[PDB]
């Protein structure tokens, strides 16, 4: 298979081939998922299920190897089924949550090479016979967040069937290579021309907003990515969810709008372009498919003349609607507007991305056979050296149906001080709070 458009996007953010094993085709560019498991576990059989999962999805066997400047995919035969198990200790709940977070951090702090199998690893942390945390980590070229939920769903299903516990049959998945074919086929349609023309004009003169770094690029400090984690307080999250319902906008639009307000106060800019990642899974043929589908999507909003936070949210809604309506794979949009990324590689600025995690919606614990499992979203333990961000700043929020929000601000430690970002995050939460408290107040 060829690289997908998303993997082509990542190539733009590659490190080149000069010494250091970093960036998105390096071993720190991974994604984790943690699930709380209730019920007795047969570790042997779970390990076998993990083998089944990797056999099932080609993307989890598709290494990427350096091939003269670029990266070549190669689908490999599944390697040995492997599972690490740790006894975390039979302790009180709050200590279980803590030791669980520490395990997640530890796993995310370790490398996982894309150049050879495995591309997925699993660590099971058992508290007692009937309570555990299951941690999956996958190279982020192979899996996005949605794909991690597919992997978990499949895994626990295949485990149950091996145990002889009744479970519904799994659908036959499409493979990511079939998606890769399809997106390229799709990108030759007449519709695409109209969309390229829409973008060429919409983004004329546009520059993704750059944030001034504390440490310049040319300092050459070693690449690292830190993650400051937070949960939106319940009263605040309720306010956001309620405001959004009444405004007829999504909670994402409201949070993004607050970010635009924050960038205005810090940069003075009124013409604000900020990329998000869309989920990139509008084609439901691929909902059972493991792969990384997400798509870099520039959102340009003109804030000039806004008389209130409500107006900001409404312009944002307009921007997102047209953006999703005309969405292109970014590696087929960027040629039309090549100066859009100027501040990305500048010596004293980096771009930021503001996203909502795209994941299957679940109300509460799920069941597969004799196990109950639920996803862990809220991590409050921050992390000094975790999953790689190729070259920038990432805001990432997961918005639960329940209304609760788990977020991260990730940044490169070779470019930003920890205290700078802590202040940035605190500013963001303060802007968000005043905004929804007083959405119609004048500026
Ligand atoms: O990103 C929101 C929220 O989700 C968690 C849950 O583990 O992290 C996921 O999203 C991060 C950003 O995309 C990834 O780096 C991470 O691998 C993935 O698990 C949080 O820790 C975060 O606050
Ligand atoms: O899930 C998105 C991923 O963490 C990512 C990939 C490329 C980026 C490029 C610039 C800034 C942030 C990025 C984040």
């Amino acid at each position: 298979p060829p690289l997908s458009f998303h993997q082509e996007f990542l190539c733009m953010f590659d490190s080149g081939n000069d010494g250091a094993d970093v960036g998105p085709f390096g071993p720190m560019y991974h994604i984790v998922g943690a699930w709380r498991l209730t019920g007795g576990i047969d570790e042997e059989t779970l390990r076998e299920a993990l083998g089944d999962v990797v056999v099932r999805h080609e993307a989890l066997r598709t290494s990427l190897v350096r091939e003269g400047g670029t990266h070549r995919p190669e689908i490999l035969p599944a390697g040995p089924a492997a599972l690490e198990v740790r006894d975390l200790g039979d302790v009180d709940e709050s200590e279980r949550v803590r030791r669980g977070e520490e395990l997640l951090n530890e796993v995310e702090s370790t490398g996982l090479s894309v150049r050879e199998l495995p591309l997925l690893r699993a660590v099971l942390g058992r508290f007692d016979q009937k309570d555990a945390v299951l941690v999956l980590i996958a190279h982020h070229t192979a899996a996005d967040a949605w794909a991690m939920h597919v992997i978990a769903r499949d895994l626990l299903n295949l485990y149950a069937a091996r145990r002889g516990n009744p479970v519904p049959p799994l659908p036959e998945p499409a493979q990511h290579a079939e998606f890769a074919r399809w997106e390229r086929e799709a990108a030759e349609a007449p519709r695409v021309a109209v969309s390229k023309e829409f973008w060429r004009k919409r983004l004329q003169g546009a520059r993704i907003i750059g944030l001034e770094t504390d440490i310049p690029r040319s300092a050459g400090l070693p690449k690292g990515t830190a993650w400051q984690r937070f949960a939106v307080r319940g009263e605040l999250a309720d306010a956001v969810v309620e405001f959004s319902r009444a405004a007829k906008c999504s909670p994402f639009m409201t949070m993004f709008a607050a970010y635009q307000v924050l960038l205005h106060r810090r940069t003075g800019e009124l013409d604000i372009t900020v990329p998000t990642f869309s989920g990139g899974r509008n084609n439901s043929r691929f909902e059972d498919t493991v792969g990384s589908f997400i798509n870099f999507l520039p959102l340009r909003t003109d804030l000039s003349g806004c008389a209130s936070f409500r107006e900001v949210v409404l312009r944002t809604r307009t921007t997102c609607g047209e953006a999703f309506t005309h969405e292109l794979p970014f590696s087929r949009l960027i040629p039309e507007v090549p100066e859009l990324m100027a501040s990305a590689a500048s010596d004293n600025h980096q771009i930021s991305v503001f996203q909502a995690v795209h994941a299957p919606a679940s109300e509460g614990p799920e069941q597969a056979g004799d196990l109950t499992y639920s996803k862990i979203w809220e991590r409050q333990l921050s992390q000094a050296e975790g999953s790689d961000i190729p070259d920038g700043v990432l805001w990432s929020i997961h918005i639960d149906p329940s209304g609760s929000m788990a977020g991260s601000l990730g940044y490169n430690t070779n470019r930003f001080k920890d205290e700078t970002m802590a202040a940035f995050l605190a500013d963001y939460l303060d802007v968000l709070e005043n905004a929804v408290a007083r959405p119609d107040a004048p500026f």
